[PDB]
């Protein structure tokens, strides 16, 4: 595209490049993301311009090009992974977690309300900057194209963050996936691990399993019915999530064990966990950002 200067590549997704780039008019710079596209594809994603929020990555632009599809985003400056991955050593103070979760809690909260869910939420789709915003990027993109299992670099489609409902086959989920990919990262980013790390869907599955307990109807009506349950599925007994996420506090085992529940229809939603006695005392640190 001639309107824009590449100034350097961020990143790969799943669908396409990101570089860093320059509007050569508005000098603004944008990230750029490279993915004649079958076109509800088009539509469903061109509508995404209009789905703004202050924890939503603006979608400035679509530009479809030949067999090229570019969308452009306000630039921020780093991903919620390499800021985890800066913190090791460390790990994110509680004050900057719950604020963060807060913050991506209202995106989602605005975003469900339109009917819109991400789908596919992970670390690497949460941009920061250093004011203290948190932002959700690459919505309405999974519902757009699918999630493959490779990206377009034959890179593997990560599953640590991936609800319950869509492993066992459903096909119709909710809003509540999103509920229960912002929870994998909540408990992630307080214990500086991942919380369920699959490397593939039976053992995601598993580690599902072995810590919130083998779902059955008790917990989740409707499970034995699921297109890919199995009888055979290994019977494992739950876990004390004071074990699962220490030391997160009561009010935020509380909440994350809601974020967590099998049933999606159970599993609390974004308006709901806004309100939480977890949050009652939230303020917006500034990160650390080098
Ligand atoms: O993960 N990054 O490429 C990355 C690193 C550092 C800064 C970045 N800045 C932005 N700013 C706005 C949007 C944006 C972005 C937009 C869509 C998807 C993603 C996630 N992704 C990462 N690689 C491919 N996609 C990021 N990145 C991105």
């Amino acid at each position: 595209m001639e309107n824009f200067q590449k100034v350097e590549k961020i990143g790969e997704g799943t669908y396409g490049v990101v570089y860093k780039a320059r509007n050569k008019l508005t000098g603004e710079v944008v990230a750029l993301k490279k993915i004649g596209v079958p076109s509800t594809a088009i539509r469903e994603i061109s509508l995404l311009k209009e789905l703004n929020h202050p924890n939503i990555v603006k979608l400035l632009d679509v530009i479809h090009t030949e067999n090229k599809l570019y969308l452009v985003f306000e630039f921020l400056h780093q991903d919620l992974k390499k800021f985890m991955d800066a913190s090791a050593l460390t790990g994110i103070p509680l004050p900057l977690i719950k604020s963060y979760l807060f913050q991506l809690l209202q995106g989602l909260a605005f975003c469900h309300s339109h009917r819109v869910l991400h789908r596919d939420l992970k670390p690497q789709n949460l941009l920061i900057n250093t004011e203290g915003a948190i932002k959700l990027a690459d919505f309405g993109l999974a519902r757009a194209f699918g999630v493959p299992v490779r990206t377009y670099t034959h890179e593997v489609v990560t599953l640590w963050y991936r609800a319950p409902e869509i492993l066992l086959g459903c096909k119709y989920y909710s809003t509540a996936v999103d509920i229960w990919s912002l929870g994998c990262i909540f408990a992630e980013m307080v214990t500086r691990r991942a919380l369920f790390p699959g490397d593939s869907e039976i053992d995601q599955l598993f580690r599902i399993f072995r810590t919130l307990g083998t779902p059955d109807e008790v917990v989740w009506p409707g499970v034995t019915s699921m297109p890919d349950y199995k009888p055979s599925f290994p019977k494992w007994a739950r876990q004390d999530f004071s074990k699962v996420v220490p030391p997160l506090d009561e009010d935020g085992r509380s909440l994350l064990s809601q974020m967590l529940h099998y049933d999606p229809n159970k599993r609390i939603s974004a308006k709901a966990a806004l309100a939480h006695p977890f949050f009652q005392d939230v303020t917006k640190p500034v990160p650390h950002l080098r």
